[PDB]
């Protein structure tokens, strides 16, 4: 099926270290042999599914591999590559910024590390447009989220459109959404968009409604917004009147048993209603799939035609947190493809 790589696609969610192929994982594993990790450790195969605490497992042993700043844009040279041999022309990556001193490593040379990868990538002349998000992690604990909010909007100013927002992420279990609406909403006046992973797990409702109300720009999954264990008709309603686009892992959600089939996967609830939704990889490495391969399961599981996947990778572009300018560019080169992309 050519037709899903050859579609012009928007990359909104996709994690840094979650998106490392199985070349580039080799490559890492190569330079450590001392650490004793295995290729198996850091993939979920076709047909194969783990829990949601396992997978956050799986990346403390990548980010056991990606302890240098060298590894960083090896790792950012990569990943942009894979996406745009994808069909990807415009791409945010998200990544927590982390510090290790056994290599020097700060977490203002991490992000300077992804800006670089950005850098060399465009003096290649890939056809993607990339930018970043600084992620957040639950884990980090709300004094290093005031670090990382800090950090990330000083680059949101002196990088003039490469770094764009801020996302939460990392285990929804850990913390309490009270302790980062402080350097959330400092992010948010400040002009930083805010993409928050939301509603991924049952029975945090409440939770739920304390993260909405920072009104974000862009929510991750919404797994349980409309379940009645941790969601209900008032989430609903807010995600609809606000009009906030859902950023949708099918396969992440499948293979994290967090949705039991693709079938009952809630894109065919926000689709049924054209609530604004992107087809997103979350983890193309740790989940083995591409960004082709997501458009491909969701038209072959939801029957949609290739001219109404068209529509979806199209509308999709008016989610990106890029200026209207750049929407403007990516429709142009959406329209200019459309003839080779759709057939008679
Ligand atoms: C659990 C992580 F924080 C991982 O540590 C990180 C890996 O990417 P990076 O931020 O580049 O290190 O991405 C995050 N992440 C990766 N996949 C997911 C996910 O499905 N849900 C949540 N809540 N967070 C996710
Ligand atoms: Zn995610």
């Amino acid at each position: 099926t050519d037709f899903y790589s050859e579609l012009p696609k928007v990359e909104l969610h996709a994690h840094l270290n979650g998106s490392i192929s199985s070349h580039t994982m080799k490559k890492l594993i190569a330079q450590k042999p001392d650490l004793k990790i295995h290729d198996q450790m850091t993939v979920i195969d076709k047909g194969k599914k783990r829990t949601l605490e396992e997978c956050f497992q799986m990346f403390q042993t990548i980010h056991q591999l990606t302890s240098s700043p060298e590894d960083i844009l090896m790792v950012t040279k990569d990943v942009i590559k894979e996406f745009a041999d994808d069909g990807v022309k415009y791409l945010e990556l998200r990544s927590t910024p982390r510090r290790e001193n056994a290599t020097g490593m700060t977490k203002k040379t991490y992000v300077e590390s992804i800006l670089e990868g950005i850098k060399q990538s465009k003096q290649e002349n890939l056809d993607i447009d990339v930018r970043y998000l600084i992620a957040v992690d639950r884990r980090g604990g709300p004094l290093v989220a005031k670090e990382t909010v800090k950090l990330a909007e000083e680059f949101f100013l002196s990088t003039e459109g490469t770094v764009l927002g801020l996302d939460l992420s990392g285990d929804p279990t850990v913390g309490q959404a009270k302790d980062f609406l402080e350097p959330l909403l400092e992010a948010k006046k400040a002009g930083l968009k805010l993409a928050l992973h939301l509603s991924e797990i049952p029975n945090q409702k409440k939770e739920t409604q304390i993260l909405l109300d920072l009104l974000p720009d862009r929510i991750g999954h919404g797994t349980f917004l409309n379940s009645g264990e941790g969601g209900s008709l008032d989430l609903v309603d807010f995600v609809r009147q606000h009009r906030i686009p859902l950023e949708l892992c099918l396969t992440s959600n499948v293979k994290s048993q967090t949705v039991p089939s693709y079938d009952q996967h809630h894109f065919g609830f926000w689709y049924s209603i054209a609530h604004p939704s992107v087809i997103c990889t979350d983890d193309k490495g740790v989940f083995a799939t591409h960004l082709s391969q997501e458009y491909q399961l969701a038209a072959e599981t939801f029957n949609l035609t290739q001219s109404q996947v068209w529509d979806l990778s199209y509308e999709s572009i008016n989610y990106i947190f890029a200026s209207d300018s750049t929407r403007s560019e990516l429709r142009k080169k959406w329209n200019h493809l459309k003839p080779r992309v759709l057939h008679i």
